[PDB]
Parts: C-alpha cells; structure tokens; sequence
C-alpha cells in the first residue's frame, strides 16, 4: 500500500518526458525533408 511500492500513478512530469520522446520523432520528420532534397537530381535518367 505504501507509496514506496510504486503502485501510485506515475507523476505527470514523467509523462511529459514521454512527449520529449515524441520530439525526437519530429527530428525523424527532418530526415523526411532530406528525402525531398533528393529531388535536386536532374530529371534525366541515371
């Protein structure tokens, strides 16, 4: 029953850290923009 066992719900600050992990997913979006950079190649077949 004591809080030491951990049964208490995780602090709201903790779940906010999980949102930080989502921010790393945003950086993955930046990698997608690099995919757009590939377009620079000439239209000619390669």
């Amino acid at each position: 029953r004591s809080l030491l066992e951990g049964e208490i719900p995780f602090p709201p600050t903790s779940i906010l850290l999980l949102l930080a992990c989502i921010f790393l997913i945003a950086i993955l979006a930046a990698s997608a923009l690099w995919a757009a950079a590939w377009h620079g190649q000439k239209p000619g077949t390669h």
